[PDB]
């Protein structure tokens, strides 16, 4: 009933190239990012509807979510009404660079992300 298409750890490159491991959940039209896997501290929600996706060779496997018009990709409000995201390494306003453990995992995420873009 959840509507959760995918959930797994992904590494997200900050502006500070710290590659933090964060818990990521995919629901139609949104990617929800958390510090921890269960009942986690919300960091941000990416509005996939405003986004396009491109592959980024080469290390594992990296892909980039970006706003084609260089605008903000981020939800104003948390899934639970949260005003502000949990503090993390600084992240870009208009794009996100993401890494997955395996090529197969990465391709799955990416394909799933593609469908998710125009739904919700």
């Amino acid at each position: 009933s959840s509507g959760i298409v995918m959930a797994d750890w992904l590494k997200i490159r900050g502006t500070l190239k710290s590659w933090t491991k964060l818990w990521c959940v995919l629901k139609p039209g949104v990617l929800l990012i958390y510090k921890t896997q269960k009942n986690g501290q919300w960091v941000g929600t990416v509005l996939l509807n405003a986004c396009e996706i491109i592959e980024r060779p080469s290390k594992g496997f990296c892909f980039k979510l970006f706003h084609p018009l260089e605008q903000s990709i981020w939800a104003v409000k948390g899934p639970k009404g949260e005003a502000v995201g949990s503090i993390t390494q600084p992240l870009p306003s208009s794009y996100l660079i993401i890494r997955a453990t395996s090529e197969s995992d990465g391709r799955c995420w990416m394909d799933a992300l593609e469908l998710a873009l125009k739904s919700g």
